[PDB]
């Protein structure tokens, strides 16, 4: 239907607007703490811990396959990677650390990406 096509036209700009989103909220770790899935092989008491664990080349699988219907679903995954080190790690580590500047530094990119979210529709 002409319908569907249209809902899957909006899909693809939210993916477009999503992986911008990323990119930028990626930019805010410089040290790639949170790049890849923490390694099973090198913690593996992980699970044990942390049930649901995040990381951007997860967030960049399903964003290109079209996964995130909405901002929300998209935001979740990322707070996710942050709330996920702040319970495994102590504050007194440089993981902590990186998880704290990368939340207060993303809140500002995601603020403006929630009004362009409602703006363009």
């Amino acid at each position: 239907s002409m319908e569907q096509v249209a809902m899957e036209l909006r899909l693809t700009e939210l993916t477009r607007l999503l992986r911008s989103v990323l990119d930028q909220l990626q930019d805010k770790d410089p040290a790639r703490i949170f790049a890849q899935p923490v390694s099973l092989k090198e913690v593996p008491d992980y699970l044990d811990h942390i049930k649901h664990p995040m990381d951007f080349a997860t967030m960049r699988k399903r964003l290109e396959a079209q996964g995130y219907k909405n901002l929300h679903e998209f935001e979740e995954d990322f707070d996710l990677i942050i709330d996920n080190c702040m319970k495994y790690n102590a504050r007194d580590t440089v993981f902590y650390r990186a998880a704290v500047r990368l939340r207060d530094q993303g809140g500002v990119v995601l603020r403006q990406a929630r009004r362009e979210v409602d703006s363009i529709g």
